[PDB]
């Protein structure tokens, strides 16, 4: 990241990379609500498994819906979502060293 984002020279400079960053964080933020989302109803059909009884048609419900998400979760779309963030979440917190390294400078 520091061959796009080098240490700033200049006070429109590190403006320009605010700006980046604020677009960065609102395309991590969207990405990660939407992985969220899956993870969540997860979470609350692992508590309907705990609460039926296992001959039940609800637990046999749950159980199929908890593996169609589980499919979901291992699929290329969700992993390179997931890979984005990663990337996304490690190049703004590069910008931010960056711009917290020239203001303490400034003083």
């Amino acid at each position: 990241w520091i061959r796009e984002y080098p240490p700033i020279t200049s006070d429109q400079q590190r403006q320009l990379y605010k700006r980046n960053f604020d677009t960065g964080l609102q395309e991590y933020k969207s990405l990660q609500s939407e992985l969220d989302e899956i993870n969540k109803e997860l979470s609350r059909l692992d508590k309907e498994l705990d609460d039926y009884r296992e001959e039940s048609e609800e637990y046999m419900a749950a159980a199929d819906e908890y593996n169609r998400l589980k499919q979901v979760k291992g699929s290329a779309d969700y992993k390179s979502k997931k890979n984005h963030c990663k990337q996304l979440k490690s190049k703004l917190s590069h910008i931010k060293k960056m711009v917290g390294d020239y203001d303490r400078q400034k003083t």
